[PDB]
């Protein structure tokens, strides 16, 4: 492809993400734990992505890094640039949250002159900018050995997300536990999937533990007794599609597990808050409506499977797609851009939800 | 070698830990926040090792792993068996330390029926087990990208010590915050020592780190004025020292920085302990003695450098040398069998030095 298209990805990218900036001006015209913790997690991940790249540039061998061969630019040494310049909505709307959090405190700061808790807030601001620095880093060389970083960051803000949530009546302390109960997860998972092929075991296994899961957190949560119910029939019930027609990997089912869920634990705010005499305000009613749809075609493009890391890499480079949009971005790249904005939306949920009171 | 060597080999790693389990019974005749960090931290290396051994298995090439080719005796897949079961001592002795601690705090109980505070030493027994776990998964197949966490421990734990010797006058938070802060200076050490070839701006930048960390510790903490001071002129000398020669890499130094001060550490206590009234007992002034003696041959053993991992493989097999100690062990299998030793002595240091009070 030519440079032209270099030009037209970058300022397309820029584009969409500064008009974001430009809506938060007319609009206003008009803590380290997690941080810390995934230092741990990414580092050891960020050396081998640069040693296993370098093994490819030199030794010439193109099985180790699982890429996107049918469209992947390169610039400089990296092999496929558009998947590394993808991201960067992680990192410029990410920060976008900061200053709007950070308006929020300043404007009620000066005015002092529902609890107020700004601190998680910014842990889950600086979650997402991780994204654009870990996420960037995975996707210079894929591979099984550096996998799970990738969306396993996903749970973490997703689960700092249900913390906020739990926060309704009421931090620190859980935050904690959350990214370190979500580590563990990563590697147990790890460690089952190291038998992945025919891992019957695992398969029965897990719906238990899905199963106990549920319930236990539903029980730690009339109207709560048979949504709670509702909610854990139809979890049974993806656990029961992924135990019979096992079609993708454990990997794709925990991430739609997630968003599921976190919709679904949105949608359940909104029933007490419908229930109960007070009315939406139009922003969230709106931004939820708009998170929702967003994260529609966010699961639907996450489903494609463009490189599978379960098989050999001969067998992965079948799945391979040309760039759809601009003829620089593949799906995975349309993945960041609408997985960045259903998670902005999905914080302006939360911020904006209980205002009315 | 015959089997014969193995059963000698098995006996006499067996006998040499049973010693102290018989001498324990004779003479008795007579938390979780350190396991979960390097959980995290171990299962990411723990992986490598097992993709990397069984590439080296069936690919043919032995230039992955940086074994002791001279004398590295396998057993079933394993390459080098001997230096899986070197590591046999952390467990039996490590857990040698929970009886005694345990028969102490039951004693402590039943008798009620110096601050007393035995959770501590609960955490340095789990972390000293820690090490029969991952120090024998790393020497599966050592590499550049496994190879911070085999001696990085021993620097989680030697903190630990030093947290209880600050603990004289009084833990959960810093304890934490230990093992947080060793884990950033890893990958801090790995980042610096990927341009390790010529890197003089680290052999200058990490002394007047050295400088200036060690004037904070001693400002944290006439006597004491003066002994940090004589404290702190020899750490600028160990530093000059490997400013000037540099003949191992940074790796070797950091071990043997941490040694040293621990050990001046430990001789410093007894200053004040003997300026004081109070007089040493007989047991912690011959243990004083005998881990320091122990303490000695560790580092001589360690400073052998048997390995090369910065170099390219086929210099580093330059410097393997065959076993010693009954034809099966090497002189790092003798550098875990005196540093699982030295430790325990470390400790024992620990428990019984404030007795006489």
């Amino acid at each position: 492809v030519t440079s032209e298209a270099y030009v037209s990805g970058m300022l397309f990218c820029l584009g969409i993400f500064l008009s974001f900036y430009l809506l938060t001006v007319l609009l206003a015209c008009w803590f380290w734990n997690i941080a810390t913790i995934a230092v741990f997690y990414a580092l050891p991940v960020v050396q081998l992505v640069i040693t296993y790249q370098t093994v490819v540039n030199v030794t010439g061998n193109q099985d180790i890094c699982y890429y996107n061969f049918l469209c992947a630019h390169p610039l400089g040494n990296l092999s496929a640039f558009n998947n590394i310049l993808s991201n960067l909505g992680y990192i410029l709307l990410g920060l976008l949250f900061l200053l709007i959090i950070l308006q929020r405190e300043i404007n009620h700061n000066r005015a002092l002159l529902i609890p107020k808790h700004f601190g998680l807030f910014y842990a889950m601001g600086t979650a997402l900018m991780m994204e654009g620095l870990l996420s960037a880093c995975y996707h210079v060389c894929p591979n099984y050995t550096n996998f799970q970083f990738d969306t396993s960051f996903m749970y973490m803000i997703a689960g700092l997300c249900m913390l906020k949530l739990y926060q309704k009546r009421h931090i620190n302390a859980s935050a904690y536990s959350a990214y370190a109960c979500l580590a563990i997860v990563i590697f147990f998972s790890v460690l089952g999937v190291v038998f992945g092929k025919g891992n019957t075991a695992f398969w029965i296994v897990f719906s238990i533990i899905h199963i106990i899961a549920t319930l236990l957190l539903s029980t730690q949560l009339v109207d709560r007794m048979v949504l709670l119910v509702m909610g854990n029939v139809i979890n049974w019930s993806l656990a029961a599609y992924g135990l019979i027609m096992r079609p993708n990997d454990f990997a794709s089912y925990l991430l739609a597990i997630g968003i599921c869920n976190l919709l679904l634990y949105f949608a359940f705010y909104i029933i007490m808050k419908l229930r109960s005499g007070e009315r939406i305000k139009l922003i969230p009613l709106l931004c939820i409506v708009c998170t929702s749809v967003v994260w529609g075609f966010a699961l639907f493009f996450f489903f494609q499977g463009l490189s599978t890391w379960q098989k050999t890499p001969a067998e992965s480079r079948e799945h391979n797609r040309d760039c759809i949009l601009l003829d620089f971005f593949d799906d995975h790249d349309i993945w960041h851009f609408l997985s960045s904005i259903a998670m902005f939306g999905s914080f302006l949920v939360l911020l904006t939800l209980d205002d009315d009171l």
